[PDB]
């Protein structure tokens, strides 16, 4: 099976994620496992100016989402919603839409936020638009016993991995949510070797 | 595979969809289907009065879920929530979930609502509850091309298969409406046999 | 302007904070508070077995809450929604539903988690059924300083107070939850006072 | 009171809803009501090449938000998300939830969607993004009587005004939809003038 990792980030917290969700995902034998980003949207110099981080991932295309059994979707919250970058780029698969192209592909779901309000809507509302694809929507559950420490702050939900990058992002995500982001990739990749060898 | 259509209804509207449901899952070779309702909570002087409608499915236990490779879930919406009969059902789920039962099983859904209104929220908050079970969450997408059909008052999303029961109850399932609800079980009856055999 | 402090509560978390909640409230001159219970719906054996606990709160009638001005609703989260007491008892607002009693009434949401997850989605599914009441739905948003602190684990969102009661139940509110369930109380309050006099 | 009404519009159909909510509220004694529309985000040649309608509102900025008592958000629909333009715009409004700029204001929202399915999702998810800014939701409810009527296709839900496009996009808005859409205006104004004179 193929397992795309795609992800968008600023700030490199949900690009950290989405290393620890391909590396969780790569421990599956039969899983080809490939991390790619979104565009950035904002243009280059106001990006720099807010200290946006540069990153090495290369940059996916609408039309290949089709190429893959799996789609794991990262994305920082915007008030609870997915960040505008990933909307943009969904915006652009009408084409795959109208073809089946994603319908039966497993989906599911990451997230980030500063001080953890939103990070369960962010989730959800991004299950939306995969279900208006026909994609099957994989939420995590509670497998990740990490899930049940209530003995300090740490994002991660039933619905998928979170990380709580901090007010000002000086926040890196700890072991716990780490672990619960390798969990979720671990267990999309199972699925996706189960349905689609 | 086993396939349980769990249901609640008030005056058989989702009672037609949950057998068209089943109908549907029937279909798949190696799939077995069964129909059962949740309890019912008003006084039954109460439901009688107010003309709730005798049901001849059996009705189900909590326990009995742990069963199923795959569950198809039906209610009506109150106020686009499902009904108090099924969350009062799910509440006893405590014990499946602290011993992972229904964790990784196939699960979907399937609504009625008097004018339309609510039927995407009742469907997409049903999906929270078998999330924190870590079941997977099977939308259909618009592989149903009746979807497409803006020519007449038509029930179904691409959440699950959704039908239109007037202000007082006196619409019944159209045609089109029984023919996404099959295809949602047979679907999902697919899928559970790819998955289970 | 007379406000409701509406909530369901089985083990004591969601009634500690609707004290906070009316509390909060009663600082507003203008403003007569009121705090009412769900009916339980479990037999009272099996409350009692589970250590449920009792409660001096006088236990409402649907009808009543055409009676008020704002209300503010309570209940612990099952499975990221609301409980199957007080959707059992919204369950029975199609009287007033039907004749528009609560139509532009102020409607507001907190609760009650045992390890976090699922406290947004069951305010913002509440608000769903607010919303077909025509209710206007009152969030808080981040006037509440303790919702940037991120240096102890503590409820609390953008949507309404909450409460993390612990896998056990064996956590009390803490100050900063019952600090921001006081301030929701005052806004809504407030904002009765200021529409309704 | 200063009522905007901020849309996003790629065809036209958000458009029309505008000017009709635009309209409803212009007819409230003591209301000014101002109608812009958020910069597009495509390239300006693809925009033409798919056929995007020329718009005559001006082009709001994110600042200018503060300067409203009550902001009525219209969107298209995008797989049951608000469109990438709104949400991109929205993400500029950083510096207003810093300061509390948009904290206690009037907010509700009208959609559009070529099929129907994803209107309700549209809705309330934008809802969640008004919330972090701490503004107060004003769902419509049933007092739009068209909302009882099933006998023909129409657009609108409690939760906001809503249009049918059609597949292609060959639908007008019907006097209905636009009844319901003059509706919210005027309800919104109504309630913007009660609290803000
Ligand atoms: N919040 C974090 O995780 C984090 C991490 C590292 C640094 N910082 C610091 O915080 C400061 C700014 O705060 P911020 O970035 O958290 O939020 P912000 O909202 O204040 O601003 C970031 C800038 O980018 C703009 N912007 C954001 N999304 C956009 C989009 N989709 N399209 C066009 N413009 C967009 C905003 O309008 C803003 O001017 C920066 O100076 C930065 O160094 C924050
Ligand atoms: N809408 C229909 O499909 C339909 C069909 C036949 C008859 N009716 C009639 O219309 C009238 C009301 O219609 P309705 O039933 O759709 O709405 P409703 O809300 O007015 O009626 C339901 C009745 O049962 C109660 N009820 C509903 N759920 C409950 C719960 N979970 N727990 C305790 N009580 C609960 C309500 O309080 C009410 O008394 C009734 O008199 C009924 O006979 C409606
Ligand atoms: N979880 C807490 O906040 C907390 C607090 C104090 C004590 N406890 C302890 O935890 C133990 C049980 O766990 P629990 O209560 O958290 O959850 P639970 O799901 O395991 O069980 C509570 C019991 O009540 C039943 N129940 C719950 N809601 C119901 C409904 N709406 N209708 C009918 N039956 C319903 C369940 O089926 C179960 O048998 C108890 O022995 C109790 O002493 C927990
Ligand atoms: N649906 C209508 O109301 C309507 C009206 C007139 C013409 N059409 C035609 O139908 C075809 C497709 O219809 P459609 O536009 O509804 O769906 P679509 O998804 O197929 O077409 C939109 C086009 O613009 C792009 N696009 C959409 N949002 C974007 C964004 N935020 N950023 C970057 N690119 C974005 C898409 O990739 C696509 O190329 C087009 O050829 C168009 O001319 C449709
Ligand atoms: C426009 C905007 C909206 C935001 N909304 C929220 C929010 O609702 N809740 C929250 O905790 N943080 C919010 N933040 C913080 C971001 O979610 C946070 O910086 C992000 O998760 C960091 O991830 P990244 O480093 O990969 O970019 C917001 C930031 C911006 C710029
Ligand atoms: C408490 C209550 C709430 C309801 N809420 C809605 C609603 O939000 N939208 C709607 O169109 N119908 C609503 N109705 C109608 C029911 O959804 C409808 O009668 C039901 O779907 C019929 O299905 P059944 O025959 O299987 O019981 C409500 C009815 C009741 C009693
Ligand atoms: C049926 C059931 C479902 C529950 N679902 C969740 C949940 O999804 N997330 C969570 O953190 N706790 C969950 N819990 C814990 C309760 O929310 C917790 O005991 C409650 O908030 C305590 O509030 P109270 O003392 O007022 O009753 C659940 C408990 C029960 C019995
Ligand atoms: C990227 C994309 C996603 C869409 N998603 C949906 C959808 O989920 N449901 C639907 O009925 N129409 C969908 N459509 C149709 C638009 O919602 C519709 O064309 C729009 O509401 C017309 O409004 P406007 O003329 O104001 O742009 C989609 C179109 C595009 C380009
Ligand atoms: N069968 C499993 N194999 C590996 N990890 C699991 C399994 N089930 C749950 N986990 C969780 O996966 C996360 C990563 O652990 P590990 O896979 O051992 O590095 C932790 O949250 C574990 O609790
Ligand atoms: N104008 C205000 N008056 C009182 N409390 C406020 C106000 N604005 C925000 N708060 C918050 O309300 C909560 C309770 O504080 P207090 O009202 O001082 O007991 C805290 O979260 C404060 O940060």
């Amino acid at each position: 099976a193929k397992v795309l990792v795609l992800y968008y980030s600023m700030y490199g917290h949900i690009e950290t994620m989405a290393r620890a969700v391909a590396e969780g995902a790569s421990k599956v034998d039969g899983a080809e496992v490939v991390v790619k980003r979104v565009p950035e949207t904002m243009p280059p110099q106001l990006f720099e100016k807010a200290g946006g981080k540069t990153q090495t991932a290369p940059v996916a295309t609408p039309q290949e989402l089709a190429d893959y059994d799996a789609i794991i979707f990262g994305t920082p919250t915007r008030f609870g919603n997915m960040s505008g970058q990933m909307r943009t780029f969904l915006d652009q698969t009408g084409g795959l839409w109208a073809s089946g192209a994603l319908y039966g592909k497993l989906a599911s779901v990451f997230s980030s936020t500063g001080t953890g309000g939103g990070q369960e809507q962010t989730i959800t509302s991004t299950w939306t638009t995969l279900a208006h694809h026909g994609m099957v929507i994989v939420p995590i559950g509670y497998a990740a016993q990490e899930l049940f420490d209530v003995s300090q702050v740490r994002g991660g939900t039933p619905y998928g991995a979170t990380t709580i990058a901090g007010g000002d992002g000086s926040r890196q995500p700890s072991q716990e949510e780490l672990s619960i982001a390798r969990y979720q990739g671990e267990y999309v990749a199972g699925l996706a070797v189960k349905l689609n060898g």
